[PDB]
């Protein structure tokens, strides 16, 4: 057998003065978008929900390509309007892949303002305050459980501007509590381009 492609399944709407999740395919219609890898679904904005058969996470438009992690794709190709689309960048080492961003999505910008205060949006369009502590971490404001950021892998972190800083890719707890994050930084996105 041959493993199916990654679905865009909805996406984050960061628009308007609300965030909020957009549901655009349903589970049925995923399940058969992925053994033929052929989405004919128009695609809007930045953040887009993906799914395989057997997980869910998020993924992010940045310069052009639409970046999600490597723990959640693997090597898959993504559906696409004219089938499956092999993936543009594969790095293990950092836990990143992308393809080619859908026609339709709008990009963010890499940010350059060096600021640390930090926004992650996760699946759920919660926008959550980050403090910056190194060049792949941040500390969330308001610790709360793992299961609340679970799924929001490929998500972005943002500054105040709403440049992308980075990719979501893991969660640091203690019991089970998140009180910081793990992430791609955009200037490692930016290299491997
Ligand atoms: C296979 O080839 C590869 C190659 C390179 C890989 N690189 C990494 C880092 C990795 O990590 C896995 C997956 C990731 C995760 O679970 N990611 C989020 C997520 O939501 N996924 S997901 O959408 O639900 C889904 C699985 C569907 C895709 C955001 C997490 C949300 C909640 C955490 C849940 C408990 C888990 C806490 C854990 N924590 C942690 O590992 O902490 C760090 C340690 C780090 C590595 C060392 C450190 F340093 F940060 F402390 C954690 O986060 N993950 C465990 N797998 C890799 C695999
Ligand atoms: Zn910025």
């Amino acid at each position: 057998k041959k493993k199916g492609s990654v679905v865009i399944v909805g996406r984050i709407n960061l628009s308007g003065d609300t965030a909020y999740a957009q549901q655009t395919r349903g589970e049925e219609g995923c399940q058969e978008t992925s053994q033929t890898g052929r989405d004919k679904n128009q695609v809007e904005g930045e953040v887009q929900i993906v799914s395989t058969a057997t997980q869910t996470f998020l993924a992010t438009s940045i310069n052009g390509v639409l970046w999600t992690v490597y723990h959640g794709a693997g090597t898959r190709t993504i559906a696409s309007p004219k089938g499956p689309v092999t993936q543009m960048y594969t790095n293990v080492d950092k836990d990143l892949v992308g393809w080619q961003a859908p026609q339709g999505s709008r990009s963010l910008t890499p940010c350059t303002c060096g600021s640390s205060d930090l926004y992650l949006v996760t699946r759920h369009a919660d926008v959550i305050p980050v403090r910056r502590r190194g060049d792949s971490r941040g500390s969330l404001l308001s610790p709360r459980p793992i299961s609340y950021l679970k799924g929001s892998s490929g998500g972005p972190l943002l500054c105040p501007a709403g440049h992308a800083v980075g990719i979501f890719r893991a969660a640091v707890s203690t019991r089970g509590v998140a009180k910081a994050v793990d992430f791609i930084p955009v200037e490692s996105l930016e290299t491997t381009m």
